[PDB]
């Protein structure tokens, strides 16, 4: 991969694995949703920021300041098929001290058409205590050089999807998958649980007739609370239609909300 | 990736990703045996075969018979960094009508020095009746223009690691993991649980204060059974040993139905 001649976006082509195709031969969602999260760290290597997902400076590191996602949004219109080469675009938008998002534009490398598209939301927290904070105006200085200044957006409509706000789902719940936990290979560096892991664990309780009859079309994740590498999950779905469902992940025991989410899916 | 000059190889750079790395920033075994599986994958398709994991002709498929792996056996003197550029070479022997092997040499792509190597079985079997047979003739005549005529050994000692007898742990373990479940990314393109998760499920018993300060080194893995899609598992482990040895059992939740057992091998950091 590498920055763009403006340099204020990063560009990277993927070639389609094997293990990383579903029951229709093509990449699932979580294999998207990885490639995103990897020409994101590919984005901050080459610019100079942390790699681990923190996207952190030094002035951040001695503050013990990370960057932390509060929502993903992702649209696929063709997900790529075994063998073939996608190109991912992703850039960085400051949103003043509200956060940050992250944009990308995935294409077909031999067509040139786009495939799907992704928005992210980032705000700043202190690691240790969780307690947010609004971006200095030192360390907001430090991330705009690498930033287009006009406004450049994956979804550029006014009060589109990306931004909808997400009820909470109410008891009792349609479907259910309960006792799911995390395993060694869903951490990453720092050995908390991969933000794909969440969309994983969102989908297992979707029916498996409508993963078998329909593509997901659009997926709206919010992140509330981190599962720590000893919790116990139960992912919750209710169908509220195209079909479309709401969803909930919270902890087996005391029902502490993790995340809560949304999917549309086509029929084939 | 390509074929070697003599067509009797395959060869395959990758570049580590930042998701594919653990505590160490270094390549997960999970992530070097997906990389093993996808450079084997790479040489079917380069020649004909079936790319589901199966390794089929047209013959094969007509029977409906498969190719499925009995054992794997991974030995990693280093485990590649992320951004680094790990080369994989594999091949494939038949060992007559018992079954046939598929080798990898992992190297440094920069320096060219071996950091890893790889051995595995493979057992013909009807995909639906799960009986085993023997290979046919005109069924292993397909494939054997594709092999190496001399023996070509990633691990050529007579009487080596790869290829020992592993027992069956006894109760009570030292260590589990219980109600371990494969959810949708465990599964490939056909619905199975993937090869690769059962590793993970083996490694999930190890306490993490071994995974902390040792280093996997060695890694074999009898497959008896496969676990279904709404299976549960237990891993169980027992220390039998500088070095750790383990043993390991993977059982059925329920009635203790064996679907695994192995070894491991950790050096002290
Ligand atoms: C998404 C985000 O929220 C807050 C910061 C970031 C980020 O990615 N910063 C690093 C970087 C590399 C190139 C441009 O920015
Ligand atoms: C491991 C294995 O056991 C039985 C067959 C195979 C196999 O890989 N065959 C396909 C192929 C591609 C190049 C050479 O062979």
């Amino acid at each position: 991969g590498s920055l763009t001649e403006d340099g204020l976006s990063y560009k990277e082509k993927f070639v389609v694995r094997s293990y990383e195709v579903g029951s229709n031969k093509t990449a699932t969602v979580e294999t998207i949703a990885n490639l995103l999260q990897e020409v994101g760290c590919n984005h901050a290597q080459s610019v100079g920021f942390s790699t681990d997902g923190f996207a952190t400076t030094t002035t951040m590191r001695k503050l013990h300041l990370i960057w932390v996602t509060a929502r993903m949004h992702i649209e696929i219109y063709k997900y790529p098929a075994w063998g073939d080469v996608v190109e991912i675009e992703t850039w960085c938008q400051s949103e003043g001290r509200i956060g940050t998002r992250r944009d990308w534009i995935l294409k077909d490398s031999v067509t040139g058409e786009v495939t799907g598209r992704a928005t992210s939301k980032w705000v700043m927290m202190n690691q240790d205590t969780r307690r947010l904070q609004k971006v200095s105006d030192d360390v907001r200085d430090e991330y705009l050089v690498f930033c287009p200044q006009e406004p450049r957006l994956a979804f550029p409509e006014e009060n589109n999807r990306s931004l909808k706000k997400i009820p909470k789902l109410e008891d009792p719940a349609q479907y259910s998958m309960i006792g799911l936990k995390p395993r060694r290979a869903d951490l990453d560096m720092n050995q908390h649980v991969n933000n794909v892991t969440y969309i994983g664990w969102v989908l297992e309780s979707i029916p498996q007739e409508i993963v078998d009859t329909h593509e997901l079309q659009v997926i709206t994740l919010d992140y509330r609370r981190e599962c720590q590498q000893d919790d116990v999950v139960d992912s919750l779905t209710t169908t509220t239609s195209d079909s479309q469902f709401l969803h909930l992940l919270r902890l087996s025991g005391d029902g502490q909300e993790i995340n809560r989410g949304t999917t549309l899916w086509r029929k084939k």
